[PDB]
């Protein structure tokens, strides 16, 4: 098994809490809240040390902020490859409502990242062995160039390191724009957003994936389809996964999770049928627990061995 | 063989849109669409959309009533109506813009005195043996569930081949008089039936299956949604998942997939058919209110799942 | 006192129900629906009658729905003139969610009125007696241009028949473009769209308010302020009157109530002060009660009483 | 005129972002958090330095988060008397919705406060010189009984100190028991608590406040009113004054503000009429903005002189 990186432009020291119930102008009493790393890429190494993997996450921390974020993941046994910035590492806030069981995400945009600390984030990614994975995932802070992570990508490749993307809109297009990507996971409406058409058709989502691949911008396709799971699709093989019958709890870290978890299987050389569904049941594994919850060993495991009979 | 519906319940469904959703303030609504609802007469119209004919059998009451069977009538379904005293329920569907989301306010269904439950049950017991009968949609006012369950032993015991996609208790009650032709709960129907959390990969399989071999039900189809149907028999087990396209009213799309498993059913097909067809029809009834399955959509999704 | 008539252009059978929950997607199982009368005009009648007072209701009724709002006011004894119409009277649905305490109110559009009806409807209207007052409020149904409105109006005007207003958009713009209206009760939204400029500084809303008075459109200008009460002014006078410190239950009601006791006072020939104190008296009483429920007499007193002291 | 300081044993860190809807389950795009000092006594000083007075906050302060709300105090001029706690100041975070124009606010439990920290913020207070007026005003910290909060203002008024106190609950019952309380400023339902019982009728809000006074617990009673401004009774005078019809926005600090400005008026020794006037312009001043901006000079005057016609 390759060596395994994750890159995070946008982390996130996320926050949760819990209030008796929701509603505007009043003073909503909420407990004392409970600290957990965030961020795409961040999460996505949490996820694959979770299923006995290890992956080391790079990123910028900044001010107090970024330091607890560093803290944690320390605790969390998460290999990390840090930059100091100078805008502090934005917190994120998660809020369960008692009465309704519901939850609230306020997603705050990822701090700012100057020349000088994007600068040091590329120099750390091309320290990266030739043959290793990369998985950029997340959004894209402010003061970062769409040109900037498209030459980091570009420059990565060119030294034989494998790029694995995850993202939406504009940075996505972006990272595709270079092409050679090893594969993306787009769930339905950043896929959508993509090709820039609507999927209405049963079998428009196939094609749209297939588009991608036959245009050498990937060499994989995973759509995302939440409930419905995943369709997958190289130059050769389509599959199709869908998730056992069982009830969906909290849909949060799904994502995240299914990404770290295809990032596993690709280190391994596996084919695309185990990917995607090693892939489907890290993220409905995820489904599985309340909140925020990313996906365990066993639940993951559980899940792929009813997918693989 | 000939296919009837029964609709203890009947609705003349309303639908309006309004830009947002919120209280205390007046939420401006567009001029209403009706359309015919209810549960054994979204069955019926699915049935004759899909080529089929199925005959409603349902009581009518008042103007809603007349509106109701004006409605149908149009859409050329079979009906056999019994005048009842209380007006046709009137239920309203909310669909908001800024959410893309629907509410739905069920109003309960007309009452039925024991002369206008009796003409029904005398309209039922004048089918064949051999048809397919589909009880469907909820209980309403002045019904006992005994009333209900006797009359599917007596239809039973004159050949009426039984379908039933009602309440929970209606579930429950069909299936301890068991040798039901097709049964389709959810996954919370399936739960509140057996008594227990589906949480394991495999519970809705075992679930489904332990209700065939006891005896209470031919064909289970457990419906999932987004995920589409799982479907067992004493033979076969097949789950058939619906394409990735975006849904807008769910309503009438569990009946629609009845309706369509039970046009298969009477064509005597396949489990796989059967299923594959209702999860095409049942998908194809959301892509708009209470519209339902077209003949076109149904027939394209079909042509999708069977590739 | 005069005789007074109000006109209801968009009559309603409004339905209420209770359900004890509210979201999307599923089966909201709602209680059988009560019905009451619905419509600005009727509202304003009925509450005359609550007052003491005693007010013809003029209407459109089309059908079953028409005939049960007819008989609706029957049972209350307010006498009413309607006309028959083809297009069935509209139904409006009101929501309480046991769970929250919240109330959803869905506002249908008002039945249609052909040439034939409307002209009816005018004959009535035109059947009052000089020195009478006649209340327009509600809005418009579709099929009736705002020239038809306004020759109604100024028809009415001619044989001294003492217009009083309450609308909101282009038919209150309209009818105050005719000139010499009674009284009209602008909220303070709706008093912004008038003059067609944002009321930000203090005393904005008195100065629009004068304005209209000044420029002649109408001789009483009562703006109508929420919790903070009202400001009313004439050619000579100003008085403000703020309701007294009792918490609100459910302010749907107010605006027709206000109204109704602004007009009673009115046909007393009362004093602006007096009509004002009455018209947040009546408003605020309504505000007493749970849902729909108009003021009452009882609470109306109480509240006048405190505020004539 | 005397000195002015304020105390603030629950301090905060508010946090303002914007979303353009609010829903659960989805990532909510929030906009970059703004940051500025939250807490009773801590806006009640903010409010009275932006009036052009001078009050001194005294207050716990830990971690990072109470080195971002000292820093930003100095940015507003507003002179600290801290004490280092070791458990970190709260941060609330409070969310404006677009679409609705309504604001959300999740307030976090006040940082825990042992002994020794609390012994320090009483020789703090106990440093103040007789005749100086001291403000108490927000929540109690986890950990902190009242009655050592009580026996604070015992202490503080054997020295000469005037206190006045904004709280609710068992802390203010407990406060107004110690008695001869410069000023409380109750709102509605705080008030009904305190004399226990309903205040239904329309003259019940006067007279409950009126027995406080009578009573000798408290010189002053302002119940505030929210949009129907407040009223205040001493032992000889009593008036309500409502606010301009202005636009409301964020309500976070009105009370506070109009805490300060009264504060203010009670060190000129000002008459009861002007200081309710003062109050009622402070606190819808500190209406007009989003977030924990309190009010401005130049708007509380421009309404206090409206006020004052
Ligand atoms: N409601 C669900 N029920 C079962 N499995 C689910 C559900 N939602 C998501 N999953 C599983 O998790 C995987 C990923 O979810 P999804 O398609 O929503 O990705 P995503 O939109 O990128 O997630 P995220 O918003 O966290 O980034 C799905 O393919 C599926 O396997
Ligand atoms: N977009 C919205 N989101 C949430 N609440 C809203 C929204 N618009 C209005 N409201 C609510 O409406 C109530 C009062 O204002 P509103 O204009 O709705 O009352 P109204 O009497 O029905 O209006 P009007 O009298 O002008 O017809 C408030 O509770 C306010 O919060
Ligand atoms: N929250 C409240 N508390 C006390 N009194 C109120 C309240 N809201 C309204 N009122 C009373 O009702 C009167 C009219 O209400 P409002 O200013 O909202 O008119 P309106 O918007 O036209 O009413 P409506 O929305 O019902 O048509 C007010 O002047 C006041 O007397
Ligand atoms: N305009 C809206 N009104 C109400 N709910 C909405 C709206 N938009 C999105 N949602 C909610 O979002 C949920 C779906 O997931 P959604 O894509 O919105 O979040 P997400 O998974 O964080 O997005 P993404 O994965 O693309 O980052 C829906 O269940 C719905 O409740
Ligand atoms: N959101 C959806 N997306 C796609 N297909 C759907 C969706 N909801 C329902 N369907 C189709 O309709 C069928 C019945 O839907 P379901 O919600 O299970 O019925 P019920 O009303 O009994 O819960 C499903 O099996 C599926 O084929
Ligand atoms: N909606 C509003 N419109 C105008 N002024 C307001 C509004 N809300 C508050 N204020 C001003 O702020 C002061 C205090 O507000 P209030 O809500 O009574 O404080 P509290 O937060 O203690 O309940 C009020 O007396 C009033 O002057
Ligand atoms: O039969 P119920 O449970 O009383 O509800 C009646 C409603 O259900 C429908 O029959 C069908 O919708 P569903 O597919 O959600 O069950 C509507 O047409 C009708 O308004
Ligand atoms: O002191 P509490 O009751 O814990 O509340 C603290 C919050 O209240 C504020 O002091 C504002 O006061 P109000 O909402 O009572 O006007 C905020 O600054 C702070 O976030
Ligand atoms: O990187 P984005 O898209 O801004 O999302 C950040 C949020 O998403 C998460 O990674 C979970 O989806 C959280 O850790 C974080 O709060
Ligand atoms: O806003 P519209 O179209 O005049 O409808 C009137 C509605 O408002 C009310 O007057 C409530 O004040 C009801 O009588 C009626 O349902
Ligand atoms: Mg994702
Ligand atoms: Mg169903
Ligand atoms: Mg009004
Ligand atoms: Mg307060």
């Amino acid at each position: 098994m390759v060596r395994i990186y994750t890159l995070t432009l946008a982390p996130s020291l996320d926050s949760a809490t819990i209030t008796p119930q929701i509603y505007p102008e009043g003073k909503l009493r909420c407990t004392a809240p409970v600290f957990e790393p965030g961020g795409g890429g961040i999460n996505v190494a949490r996820a694959i040390a979770h299923l006995g993997g290890s992956a080391t996450a790079i990123f910028p921390a900044g001010g107090a902020t970024g330091e607890h974020l560093v803290s944690l993941l320390a605790d969390e046994n998460v290999p990390v490859a840090t930059v100091e910035a100078k805008d502090w590492t934005r917190q994120n806030l998660h809020v369960h409502v008692e009465a309704s069981g519901e939850q609230y995400r306020f997603v705050m945009p990822g701090a700012a990242l100057n020349e000088d600390e994007f600068r040091q984030l590329e120099e750390q990614v091309l320290e990266i062995e030739s043959g290793a994975i990369l998985v950029i995932s997340g959004s894209l802070p402010p003061g970062v160039k769409l040109e900037k992570l498209t030459q980091l990508i570009s420059a990565a490749q060119k030294q034989g390191i494998r790029c694995i993307v995850d993202s939406s809109g504009e940075a996505l297009s972006a990272a595709l724009a270079i092409g050679n990507i090893e594969l993306v996971k787009p769930n339905q409406k950043e896929l959508s957003a993509l090709v820039n058409r609507e999927l209405t058709q049963p079998d428009d989502v196939r094609k749209a994936a297939q588009e991608i691949v036959n245009s050498g911008k990937a060499k994989r396709v995973v759509v995302s389809l939440g409930p419905q799971g995943a369709l997958g699709v190289d130059s050769e093989n389509c599959i199709q996964v869908v998730p056992p019958p069982v009830k969906s709890q909290s849909t949060v870290g799904a994502g995240d999770s299914m990404v770290g978890a295809m990032t596993l299987k690709l280190a391994e050389n596996a084919s695309l049928e185990e990917m995607v569904r090693f892939g489907v049941a890290a993220g409905s594994a995820a489904t599985l627990n309340q909140g925020t919850r990313l996906c365990s060993h066993d639940d993951t495991q559980k899940i792929y061995a009813y997918l693989s009979r």
